[PDB]
């Protein structure tokens, strides 16, 4: 049974469990892939499964590898920056190109889940030319209020379904910050990308 | 007397010949610059004086270091003149339009010639920097024709800046864009990629 770890030396296996199928047939035609545009130049997508999304929150949370700051968890302090940087340059970058008029990925900054709870946020500027959040869990269903307000914009964004990615530019024209939730516990992946 | 290399020593006497008065007089009070957003997150703003302008392209014509056909700023010994200018009077308003970005470091500030016979491979591309600044050095119809700057994900043609006026932009992702061929003449810019 192929795990999350198993990209690419299972790569066909991994792609039908943790790749969102919408995301997976559009791979060389992102023309008629669905994905929303929120606010100006920001999108929403469908990007992995509720497996790949289950499992990976079940990883953090067995690791107990959190920041005592936002409580988090970088992607190489569980073993899974190879498995991430794969992903970003063969299957996020061709998307970039098709959503930014051909801009090509260089290099990834940072990689890791955000754990936001009850236990546990200033507008700001990224270190990266994009970013992307990636929803790992449910609005509603496991935590309240939350998303992300991008001030430039204007344009609160929330509820964003699970596997879903959003991508925005890191500096100068996406100023944002995160908002708060009220219950519960809301799970992020997060990724600067250059 | 005062000249191009007279900055900060000279500060006063500089500003007055080479900073743009409308520039110069909003320093502290952006809100009430008139500047234009020509296309979302782009915009046009008067900078620099008839006097830097000419003084530049005069460096640059004299030094004859073109190899674009374009010379760097540091290839005629003004670098550090231009990093006091993007420090101390470009990033205050870089603030002021882009939700308080702070600028950390300029990657190449040079100026390029475009004639009859080197006018580039007109290519889009994104550009190596957070944000990239356009400065028209010379008069458009009296020392060249057509030319300008195609914004393509903007699907927007900017043509005929005037002498002095800055065009601001992002580098990456998000304002791929091409020059635009001239017709006669020859024309100047001034291009620094910051970060
Ligand atoms: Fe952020
Ligand atoms: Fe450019």
């Amino acid at each position: 049974e192929v795990t999350l770890y198993d990209l690419p030396t299972r790569k066909e296996e991994w792609e039908k469990k943790y790749l969102h199928p919408e995301f997976l047939s559009h791979l060389q035609n992102f023309k008629d892939f669905d994905y929303t545009e929120i606010c100006n130049d920001v999108y929403s997508f469908p990007l992995f499964t509720p497996a790949f999304c289950k499992e990976v929150i079940e990883v953090m949370d067995k690791a107990n590898l959190w920041s005592k700051p936002t409580q988090d968890t970088q992607l190489y302090e569980v073993g899974l920056d190879k498995q991430w940087h794969y992903v970003v340059f063969n299957y996020v970058a061709p998307f970039v190109r098709h959503l930014y008029n051909n801009y090509k990925t260089k290099d990834i900054n940072l990689a890791f889940v955000v754990k936001y709870d009850m236990e546990r946020l200033a507008p700001h500027h990224d270190s990266s030319t994009y970013t992307l959040n990636i929803a790992l869990n449910e609005y509603g269903k496991e935590y309240t209020a939350g998303g992300c307000e991008f001030i430039r914009h204007k344009f609160i964004w929330q509820g964003q379904k699970v596997g879903y990615a959003t991508i925005h530019a890191g500096k100068l024209l996406a100023y944002h910050r995160a908002l708060p939730i009220t219950s519960g516990k809301r799970y992020i992946l997060v990724s600067f990308v250059n």
